[PDB]
């Protein structure tokens, strides 16, 4: 179903063409593509994103927890399940 | 202005010198990289990132409804438009 | 510690084993990945994710604000520092 090559410094590249699926597998360290002042970088402890805008287009879904530096400013409502502040008045 | 390459899968590679574009563009399918337990996954339903941290640099927009499983927290204001809870006592 | 070759665009790929660091460096442009109706798009203006999902699976720390479209739903609390909105009645 599928084919693998393996190269001298561990890394793998795969292709199954029973689902088109292409993986490039590094055991350890970093890649990463730079494009003027915006990067993507995966490295074994992150996915880090860094540019002059960051835009996701379709629904986000984090199955985590989110932490925001900045504000967070939402154009529809903005719920919680288990509480939020009382840093307003009524 | 751009040049093609067509490959035997249906994919392609095309390079624009007027715009420095590089596109590659699978029709169906999945490509991923990996690095450690770190991964980008881009798929016909999906982009994925997994990683012990998903680190964001820059300011983010989403256009579209963000869902989060765990909690939200912000070092700012957190401001909606149309509701929020009142899970909370004054 | 590394190697790095130079192409005639100004672009560059360089490795460091020292690490296993891989990067490849575009002065300006844009690098694009496509699979059926999803993409991810580098670009020096942006770092673009498009998709009919967007899922990011672990903790998702952003430096910088986010700004939201639709709405902001969470599976546990939300939690600003400097002030929410009176959106909502006791
Ligand atoms: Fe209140």
């Amino acid at each position: 179903s599928s084919e693998t090559w393996r190269f001298d410094d561990g890394a793998s590249l795969s292709y199954d063409w029973a689902a088109h699926r292409y993986r490039v597998e590094l055991p350890s360290g970093t890649v990463e593509v730079r494009v003027g002042a915006s990067e993507v970088r995966v490295s074994d402890g992150a996915v880090s994103l860094k540019a002059p805008k960051i835009s996701l287009e379709g629904p986000v879904e984090i199955a985590g927890t989110l932490t925001v530096s900045g504000d967070i400013l939402g154009g529809g409502s903005i719920i919680d399940t288990a509480g939020n502040s009382n840093h307003h008045t009524h």
